[PDB]
């Protein structure tokens, strides 16, 4: 079914957001468990398959709406090198991808593609899921040290 | 465990190949899965996440090997428009593959990286395993004509 | 509850919509029985039970709303008579259905009517699927030829 | 128990039969395997093991008449290239293998070894099935044609 | 997957081996069970089984790399007629195969086929087995004198 | 079956070093449980288990060669008296045996003693996850401060 | 708990003898297992995990009372070539064993070292179980003689 090329463009930019994550919180996660930190490479593990799901949902739709999915290009990785650097990396993508998702909710809503939007919306939910987690996590450290932080993420949970 | 330079480099080679293939066979999944070509879609899906786990297995040696993992450079990609197109695009990028894993195995063993060599070693059984059900398809195709092909991917198998 | 005006306007248009549709779902999918494609029966009688389920919701939302259920006028079937005819008027049918669709939801956002604008969108989410499968077998007509297209429908799936 | 000489020439001799085909129809099994021909791979397979069956119940029937079985000399393939020529090669060789049977079972009756004749007509009642099957399918290549036939194998049944 | 010519000319000759063990060990197994000897014949026959599937692996790589099994040329068999002549016959054979093996593996690693070298490493493996449980049986045969050795075989194990 | 006799003086080497991990290990856990660091008992108990198996190997695969296994020259211990020693000695040995374990592996493949070579290198395999879990823990120890590192010991994992 | 220094000199002395047995039983064991004799092999098995299990109750009870456990020094293995030379030699350690063990049962008892005096009872008692087994052995080999003995011995029991 032929969609709106600019939703299609929108698209392709938030299937891009994704596939920036998905590598990110990938390496992030195995850092971790390199590291012994169970607990932080369960969650972020989990983090990188949350968005895969999500670039899925987005390749599917565009084909449906018969547009080119993107998966050629790749944005700008953060990965940093201690536990705090890679938490506030992965908040600031979040972030990042969350004024995306805003922006494409609002112009799907304005050109009557209310499936996309519905779609985004969803996505938008997890995305301010993981970032609740990922600021709660930050705060953690500051408030028991991160000798007691690192201590409370050798074992799963 | 400090590993050599030369194999840490050959793995993010490797890696780099899996990253394309990742998403060269996720696209084409779900392009078959557009055009209704459900037993595509299905083969493809996981040769994609075969590709994942290979990729896990490179990043976590290359950790543990005390290197970093590059997962920043995606190399290019050939998704194609037909089905004959894209089997063709997903045997030679296998092809491509196969030929680095052979100097990287080599190499592992003469400076004594037994692991390294053992865990590629299975990785490409594992590719030669997609080139041999690529080849039949490609083959099945000419053999029964691209009509009869398509009629025999639309369920399930 | 009094409801707005309009929207039980449009809520009785988009229930119209639904009647026809179940008739035309029905009525074609009885006439693949007859002609022994079992598939196409299936799911033409499905979507029929679709159209069913959504014309319900229609029925006891406007009820809610204090408006008056039309199930009296029933618009122009297209019936056809070969399999692609067919399924090209389901496709027109709901393509009509579904611009239908977004007006309505547009105009329920306007008057804070959200709840029957949530209800119309998981509906015409359910229409673009009907969309998706229409335009793939059209498609799949095509590629394939129609006599092992045929072929492909006289069993179960 | 000492047996008739002339029997156990007979016996060795369809020993010989039974050597020949178990290597032509694995060898065929394989080939279809490796065309992704699944269907054919199966039967023929079992057709091979059918034929192991076989040659064990000689071997064991020839040690208990005093005999020497001989499993040295092996007689002639003919493998083929092609779906139609193996199978016609399998037919061939089949009904040479029937002949030979039908000559021993009048042999054995001949000098009263009644137990190695039931033996042998329980072996021909299978070959006649064997000869059976690949009549047909060599029939339905023909009627159906090549690249529907093909089409036919590619999953098993 | 076009193979290297050498590497194939191993395979069919490694093949040949196992072919030739194929009918020695059978033979053996079933002269072993007319004689009352249970546990040989238990053995034996599962050599001669393990041998086959050896023999299928070859045959299905052969074909992979797109060679020409070779089951029409069997080499010379080596019966015997007491146990103590099979079982250093099929100790005998074992060793001839194992060098052929050590020389396509190291051959297989020069030309980089390490899939191949794989596959002949774990049937070298199986090989290596059969070698101990032979010498340990011959062994026995003068520990315990053929009288008890022979007394030690009437029951299954 | 008699094999290469300086394959043989490497694996009693390596034996010899099994020998001496066992007791450094089984001590190791004896003196981390006296201390209730029960985490630690559990795992370095496991590893003196593994390399009991490890030597076990190693004596059934000389005596299959044929050679002799020497269970009686013990090399020297290295226990240590805290936490971080007994760690950094485990270490130590681990790293010296892999040295030992490449020179055999590299000569093994030389000789073509190709089963003693797949042998080791899995043996190699678990010697570097035991290698890894020890960085690992001595890293912890830094990150989290030996007092919270010494908590995180007391309870079972 | 601070023992006395003596006890742990016994203590010591008699885990020096277990870490003997241990290495000569388990030789034994592999021996006997590379010449078929199962149930040999079975039981010194399983006398080594014995005597395993007896080092680590040594081991546990030195550290509990603040002594070194030393496993450094291992004294003369006395292997020997054949079944009765090694049974011999086994049950030769076991008596020396049990005359350490009775003196430290005495000694233990006369510091009022009640705990471990009763451990090693039990010990003693395990020990003495192994000497009637060994000596019962001896018997046997002389009563049916080695031909017949040795036969005995291929079955697992
Ligand atoms: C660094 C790159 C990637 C890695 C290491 C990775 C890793 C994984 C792993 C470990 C799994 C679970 C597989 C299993 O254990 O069966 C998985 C599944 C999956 N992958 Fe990836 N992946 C990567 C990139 C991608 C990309 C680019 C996409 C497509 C946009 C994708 C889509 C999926 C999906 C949809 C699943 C199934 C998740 C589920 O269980 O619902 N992945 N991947
Ligand atoms: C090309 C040479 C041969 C090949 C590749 C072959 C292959 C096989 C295979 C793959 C199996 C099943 C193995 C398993 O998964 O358990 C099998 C079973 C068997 N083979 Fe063979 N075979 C060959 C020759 C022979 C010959 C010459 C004999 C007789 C002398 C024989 C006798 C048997 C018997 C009796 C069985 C068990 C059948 C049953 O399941 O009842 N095979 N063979
Ligand atoms: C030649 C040296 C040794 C060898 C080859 C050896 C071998 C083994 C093997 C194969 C097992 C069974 C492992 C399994 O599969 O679960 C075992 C268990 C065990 N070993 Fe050893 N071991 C040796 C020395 C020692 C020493 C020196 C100690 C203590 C000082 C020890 C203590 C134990 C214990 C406590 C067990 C568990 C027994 C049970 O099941 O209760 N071993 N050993």
């Amino acid at each position: 079914m032929k969609g709106d090329t600019k939703v299609i463009n929108y698209l392709n930019k938030l299937l891009g957001n994704e596939l920036v994550a998905i590598n990110q919180y990938f390496l992030h996660a195995r850092m971790f468990k390199n590291w012994g930190l169970k607990r932080l490479n369960d969650v972020e593990y989990h983090e990188s398959i949350d968005e895969m799901k999500h670039a899925d949902r987005y390749i599917e739709r565009i084909l449906f709406l018969e547009g080119l999915p993107n998966l050629q290009d790749l944005g700008k990785l953060n990965i940093g090198e201690d536990v705090e650097e890679m938490l506030r990396s992965d908040l600031a993508l979040e972030l990042d991808g969350a004024k995306n998702l805003r922006e494409a909710i609002g112009y799907a809503d304005s050109v009557h593609d209310y499936v996309s939007r519905d779609m985004m919306i969803e996505i938008l939910r997890d995305e301010e899921g993981h970032i609740d987690w990922l600021e709660t996590e930050l705060d953690l450290i500051q408030k028991m040290g991160l000798q007691n932080y690192l201590q409370a993420q050798i074992r799963e949970e």
